[PDB]
């Protein structure tokens, strides 16, 4: 039948794990139905979230059915110092230096960071800002994402290697196609263990 | 003689540093004598065992005298998914999803971690599972290691990338035959010096 | 005008971003004025620097107008052990060990840790011994810093890759000559238009 995605804690007497949607507080944080975030001692998901402001506008997005292992971190863009000349965030201290307050023109601003569905996220990942990650992907624990990583690509390292891909290009594309992370949800319960087991011709027929 | 291999803090006055054997608990992690945990804040060495289940019966083993930096981590086999389609693990949640439950077969199992005897290994270093780490290896801090490590290497980052061995290929045989850790402990005591100053060719001719 | 860089917390109401300099209460550890610690947990700049013994006699110097991420931790050269042989530390257990003690002729000593004037090291980064890094640099995020890195140098990873520099070699050169940060600090505010957009050449007119 499926459990509730609106459950913080959908496992019994498991207070680390949350599903990440309903604890959301931030209108620029945008996480998909069922996504999950294995915690270490408990803290928020936007905890791990870091360098996020308002003025700058950039978004974190995650799709549907992912994987967040615990101490996985999030980078937005507020981290990004000036570097047409000296880095050092002069206007910060105030007494005399906030007139040289940059304006968002002025930093090396990436975009807003986007995860698609059903992605693994290994344990004390780091994202950086402006990656995007695409379907299905893979993310060894300890990586520090550093570019963009294609879907049901398997990625790991500091900076982010590219290791393997899941399956063929053939197969991958099949995958994208058929997009179950979106289908009505009494149809994903009927078809999960051919989602779970990755036998892509069977559902190739039903469609 | 030297220190008891069942204190589990063997430096006085010091409350973090500690022999993994006796605070052993788990049935599934074979340490060796002497091996210690230098731990940050005072925690099991235990507690760094992450993913440990005993219906996947994947086992940690350490040999003797090994030097564990803080922090270091082990990720045992539990911690990766079924990747035949769904990386998800609905099972975890029940509410009619128990049923789709993945057997030992269904997941990708790499089998134990074996790191071997005299291993230095760094602070916040990263064991994958399945790893074998050889005699005499020495990992980097920081360093995650994602494939055996042959013995008296020198190696660290992420992924792990191999950086020097310690002696010569004809050297390090000579250490791995005379398996200096497995002798009688009077007898680990009378050599401790050419042990500590590396003198192999003492050793061989004693 | 400018903050005070004998004040420890110099933005008011937070209590976590730290003037390094007024906070160090520990010898061998030299730290320039308006070089800053943002702490996770308001934890001090000192408790991150690791295996600083005064037997040994090393020392973390640090610039003026550095940026030390949350998390940045500095290895010192204590840290590293015996390579001659077998690196297990017996003496430390003592119970008749305490007598096969190295002195520091036999470890693997590698320098001062130096780290020039206007640097910004990102959040989680590890420095390890003997590392020199120049004026001006960059470090990436949870980079390891496994060797030096020149001036103005954009660096990252683990092990530490270059990545590019941040301007051409004539207008690092500049940058070098005009040691803005050593600079009497009012001439330092007449400048800082200059200085924090990059006008070199103007500020060689200056
Ligand atoms: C991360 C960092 C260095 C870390 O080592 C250490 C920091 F994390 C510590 C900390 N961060 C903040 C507070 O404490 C913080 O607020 N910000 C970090 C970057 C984004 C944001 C910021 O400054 O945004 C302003 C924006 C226009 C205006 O924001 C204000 O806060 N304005 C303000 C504050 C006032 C306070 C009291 C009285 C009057 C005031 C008037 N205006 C713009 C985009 C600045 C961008 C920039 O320099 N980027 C780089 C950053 C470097
Ligand atoms: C790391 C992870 C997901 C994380 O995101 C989130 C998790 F870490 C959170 C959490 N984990 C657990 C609880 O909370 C948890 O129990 N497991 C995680 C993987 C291994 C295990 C699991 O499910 O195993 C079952 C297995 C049949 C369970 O059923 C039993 O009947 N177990 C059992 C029976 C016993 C009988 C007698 C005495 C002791 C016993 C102990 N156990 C099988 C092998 C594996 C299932 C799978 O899908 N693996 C992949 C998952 C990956
Ligand atoms: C990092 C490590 C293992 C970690 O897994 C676990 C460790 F971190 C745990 C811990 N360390 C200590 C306590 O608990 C500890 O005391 N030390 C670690 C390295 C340095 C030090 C040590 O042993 O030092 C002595 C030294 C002669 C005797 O000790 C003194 O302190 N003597 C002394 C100090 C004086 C100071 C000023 C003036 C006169 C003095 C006279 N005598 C010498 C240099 C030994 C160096 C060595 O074997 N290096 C390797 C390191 C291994
Ligand atoms: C997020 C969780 O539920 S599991 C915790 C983190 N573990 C990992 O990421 C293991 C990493 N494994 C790999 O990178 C391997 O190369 C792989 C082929 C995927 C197995
Ligand atoms: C067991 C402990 O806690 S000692 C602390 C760990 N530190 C290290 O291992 C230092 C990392 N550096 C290295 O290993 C270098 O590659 C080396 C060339 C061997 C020096
Ligand atoms: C120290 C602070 O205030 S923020 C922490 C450091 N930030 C980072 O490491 C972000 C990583 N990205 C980069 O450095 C890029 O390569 C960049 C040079 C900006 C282009
Ligand atoms: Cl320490
Ligand atoms: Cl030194
Ligand atoms: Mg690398």
């Amino acid at each position: 039948h499926g459990p509730d995605p609106e459950n913080i804690l959908p496992i019994k007497g498991n207070r680390n794990l949350q599903f990440i949607k309903p604890t959301i507080t931030n209108e620029n944080i945008l996480v998909g139905e069922y996504s999950y975030y294995d915690s270490k001692r408990g803290e928020s998901f936007e905890d791990q979230v870091l360098y996020h402001y308002e003025v700058i506008g950039d978004k974190l997005i995650i799709g549907r059915f992912c994987s967040i292992g615990p101490g996985t971190t999030f980078i937005m863009n507020g981290a990004n110092h000036r570097m047409d000349g000296s880095t050092y965030p002069f206007h910060l201290f105030r007494m005399g230096w906030e007139k040289y307050m940059p304006s968002l023109k002025d930093l090396p601003l990436k975009g807003d960071i986007e995860i698609g569905n059903d992605v693994w996220i290994g344990r004390d990942v780091t994202i950086m800002p402006g990656v995007k990650i695409g379907d299905g992907a893979i993310i060894a624990a300890e990586a520090v994402v550093t570019k963009n990583v294609a879907p049901y690509s398997i990625v790991g390292g500091n900076p982010l290697k590219f290791i393997r891909k899941r399956f063929s290009d053939g197969v991958i594309e099949e995958w994208l196609a058929l997009q179950w992370w979106n289908l009505d949800m009494k149809i994903i319960n009927e078809n999960l263990p051919f989602i779970i087991n990755g036998d892509i011709e069977m559902l190739k027929r039903k469609r």
